């Protein structure tokens, strides 16, 4: 193997050069699964590996794990083994009232409430996704008829109080981040999420190209924690429009 | 008179939403010209307001001064009387070596060099453009056959030590910008200049469509000050760009 | 021309070491008007530079435009040109209730809620004006019988938020600022403006000597915007101060 | 199941209070045999649970995932699900020449180099380790033989740069970080780790006990990344204490 | 003498390398008294040092005079003495309601709330006590009987706005403490004191060892001042325990 | 006593208003006998209090001891008991080669290096000297053919690494403050010294009247650490100049 974590070498990707990388590990061969030639990599820690074929081209889908540091660790050793555009799929809770559980959600640039962002470049550096990527996106999304918002993720290296969730074991929210909710919503931020803010701000300060999408399987003007139900549904949905996005951008 | 600065009322702008909002109020008419039924407006300090009509539609044309300051009052005092969206039109230093001097430069979004954007929103919140907006410049860059780079600007509250110009009257930049503009190169950004970080920012996190382009004038891999000689062969070049974009947002 | 925009050169100084800056381009000529051989030396963007004698010596008038910024360019390339005491004038809102409409205030240190100081001196460095600049404003303002305060300024680079007026487009102010007026009240701030920060910090750190007075033309604790009215009668009278002030430093 | 991540409910922990929490999810099986009736729980995402039984007592071990969001939250679910006592189970780089592969370090209180820990309490709060679990972890080092090294722990959000590791795909690590593995070192930082000060801050700050024990796997003064080699014969060995230490704090 | 605020020679010591260091100068011989053989040595400013002997080896007693500056002092000058062990014993105002007057205080680290620790170590280390000193005290405090708290201290470089008292000359503290007290104790802090942040701090960052005790005589639940009552009966009370915890380190 | 650490009451000031506060506890006597009627008042820790009479108004000397908490605790509890103007006189060492070593310096601002100043008023404050009080120092210092310089201080809470000594325990000094010493001369700071921060920071946002004085001991550019041979020599210099400055705020 080629890189500490990942357990790949440059020639398992055959030459690819894109990657999408859900978090959710058991997400990646269900993704792999919508493409040619569906072929498992490897399997370490949070990081599974998938290669398959697009359009006759290689593609690989990796997954980060929870958070910016293991995002950062996938990233850049799939970086390393020569690939050049990350697509990130993932699952969100909205903040807006008119965003709708199933609607899809196109990130154009994230706040940086995270860690390892600045581990790459200072908080003043934008957090900011690629104009190809993110066209991609908007037009995939256009295309297999989604229901689409395309705005601003506030992007948090928690789950619970960076998103101001109360209903946790202590119940209560540092002072920096009480009110932080309804501040972000008054900037008109459309979800939170934990990996965006690290995933484009190492990418557009490396000269690689990042694009990220998600699911929406909670409101949080209505509830803190999601539904089972129609979790699957969603997720479905964006895994459509990330795939096709890739297509265009091969 | 309905705004402190301006010196314009919400029935001058006749129905308008949209500005083009160059720094220098001499390049104002100018812009205006560009348009049928130009019409000036008003011209209080560094604020130079023109009407002029957009495929039959009321533009307005409206000068910032340098800086995030001034140009935090143009945009809010322009959103009071009912503008949406604003396109700046700026000159810029390119700092990578394959920007030439009359490329154009269509900025995703903006390393925030300045202090009026924090009285917007904390550092953490991305100085980013609207997506219609850049997708409009992008497009509109590309109709006129321009050669054109989009990417993320560094935007600085001076024009010499923000910038790590050494050729001044003290000739050191305080510790904190010393060997930036190395890093800044490192990390892709394509240029400096002095409004976009503020306009972005404020734009962004207050529902209102911000768009940003600019022509090279100089780059700084070469030279510290622009030379007269090829300065208004450039303005004219992104002028037409901005306007053209306008066009598509209307 | 020898400088970048103020399109001056070392002879049109003419051996000339002191300047006045105001911030509106239109107060240049009324305040060189006040002293002998009144000449217009250049008008480009915001900086309007006109040459007049005081006490057979030469003295520049030259306009910063609103903020730090713009204002940390005139200073400058002023400062090339062969300046070294600079005199800012200027109107200001009062946010103790004991100031009043018509009032001068005499500016100790500021308060830096500015960007542009930092590109000077880290922010624990005071923005403190120069000692003989400040002696020569508190006696001249004397000698001319105005009613006189001194102190230290909030100087920020906004009209609106950063100065906590919620009278504006979108009727929020940012957390940071929230509450921020009441707490410089307590800590007998006399006064908001918008370059005192920039350019006492910038001449304290550079060996230049500056000072800043200005005419109150509003009272926070009563409007948030200033009336026309009188707002004309206050500044003729500061204007006349500066001008003093400025014989004693020659 | 009663919480949103871990897939688990209170009746599966059986009155549990302890929880051994590695970061890889293979180990979770492998200590969990150390103990008594060792069952498999859940498994999703990087989150591996197993309950196993200590002199009688119920025991949970559970991974974290790498970094510092992932492991905030299997801590939240877990203390939600009643537990109060976390015990930390890692490997390590050591950045002093004294430290030897296969050394075992136990950790007092942790550099904040991460962003979760804000989440919980500003940095000025001491990302301090319990007391008592210290004190057990020290004690079953001691008693099981292992040479132990006791003191402060540099805690980083990333892999790479945080850890200041050059060889890498851009090769260049951002501003703040160059030069600080000197510095942790001259102020007698014993290693580099990407979870302790998320752990150590949200246990300390809600009332948890939390210990920090990781197994040396290669030390930074000699190379940047481990060989495999002797990797499994440092983790057998840390893996003993941890679970001896566990012993002590029921 | 030899350095340059104590007025000591490296022969005073007599070899002597552990100090307790109060930081009432009137403290020392009291403290000098429990011990064999009390020497005064010198008394400069706030710092007044005596010899003592325990169990036939020299130690040094040594006043640090109130906060971290002079206190940074002090344990500089006693290290270029040849000190290496500094015990800390103080007085407190305990912040949990639970905490008595008259209750013994063990401090494992400290919110740093001070200035003189940055100037060793940025905010991100940690300033933890030495695992030994903190032992050392916690095992002499239950030898001699007394009801003890072990956690963690809030440091703070003044007595009144930084620890949130209110019964002052201005009766306002600064926003960025206003209802921090509050939040202290909800991470479960046990007090306020003033030198523990850059005593720690400076010895952890050293490889000095450090450990910090203190008598409780305020509960801020109740008061803001103490009453001069019993708060000699608890100064008593934590001398004997220092005196014996060094004892123990000898 | 009226107040918990000066052990003072309000009739013991006798409607005094005005106070000399220096450093060293032993200068305290020293400077009320150059007056009328000086008086012992009371000994506590590193605060020693006198009464004295200048022009048959009483007048208080009251020491601080070192740094900016103590200071802190002095300034609050002398304000309690009515004290309204403070004047601080000290010892400093200069960081201009220009400034000689018996040279007087009046502070107008200081370079706030302290952590007290924060508890009052944020950074971005000016840690300014009351303008009467400055003015009273330079005309007393005139009077009195005093070679004296005016300007900034840099005020630090440490003795020696913040004030870049390297002749110590570690010969480290924290990246922050590395080469630190070179800024600050090159913005033209005279001076190092410990409290001024904390005193003006205090005072300036509290409407109390502060100015502050030093004798120079030591030029950096030459030696570290001052020789004992003309330490007193200087100080009886200063002190002259801020008894007279006091004579002139009465
Ligand atoms: C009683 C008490 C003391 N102290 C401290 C630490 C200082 O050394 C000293 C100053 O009174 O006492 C507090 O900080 N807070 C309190 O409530
Ligand atoms: C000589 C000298 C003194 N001081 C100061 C201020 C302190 O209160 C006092 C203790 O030495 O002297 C400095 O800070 N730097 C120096 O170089
Ligand atoms: C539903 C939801 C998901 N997520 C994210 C991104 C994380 O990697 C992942 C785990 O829930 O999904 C949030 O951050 N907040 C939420 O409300
Ligand atoms: C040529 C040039 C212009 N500018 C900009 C934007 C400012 O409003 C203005 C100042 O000349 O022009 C830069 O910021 N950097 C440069 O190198
Ligand atoms: C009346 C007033 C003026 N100003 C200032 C300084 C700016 O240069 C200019 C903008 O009108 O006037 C304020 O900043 N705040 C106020 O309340
Ligand atoms: C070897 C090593 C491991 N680790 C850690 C903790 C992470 O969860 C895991 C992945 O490498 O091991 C470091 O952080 N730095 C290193 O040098
Ligand atoms: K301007
Ligand atoms: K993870
Ligand atoms: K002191």
């Amino acid at each position: 193997s080629d890189v500490f974590h990942l357990g790949l070498t440059k020639n398992d990707l055959q030459g690819a050069t894109l990657a999408i990388v859900p978090g959710d590990p058991d997400r990646v061969e269900k993704i792999a699964a919508l493409m040619d030639k569906p072929v498992k990599l490897a399997s370490h820690r949070e990081f599974t590996t998938w290669r398959a074929e697009l359009d006759g081209k290689p593609v690989i889908v990796c997954s980060t794990g929870i958070g910016g540091p293991s995002t950062s660790i996938a990233v850049e050793e799939l970086a390393q083994l020569g690939i050049r555009t990350f697509l990130r799929i993932g699952t969100t809770g909205a903040i807006q009232p008119h965003i709708n559980v199933g609607d899809v959600l196109v990130t154009t640039a994230s706040v940086r409430l995270d860690g390892a962002s600045l581990h790459f470049a200072p908080l003043e550096f934008p957090a900011v996704a690629d104009f190809e990527c993110t066209t991609a996106l908007v037009e995939a999304a256009k295309s297999i008829g989604a229901t689409t918002h395309v705005g601003v993720t506030a992007s948090s290296d928690t789950f619970y109080p960076g998103q101001e969730r109360y209903d946790t074991y202590s119940g209560r929210v540092v002072r920096h981040f009480k009110g932080s909710m309804e501040e972000w919503q008054a900037m008109g931020v459309m979800n939170y999420e934990m990996e965006s803010a690290t995933l484009l701000t190492m990418c557009a300060s490396q000269g690689l190209r990042a694009g990220m999408v998600a699911g929406v399987i909670v409101n949080r003007t209505q509830q803190e924690i999601p539904n089972a139900e129609t979790m699957k549904q969603t997720e479905s949905h964006a895994v459509k429009i990330v795939v096709e996005a890739a297509r265009r951008l091969l």
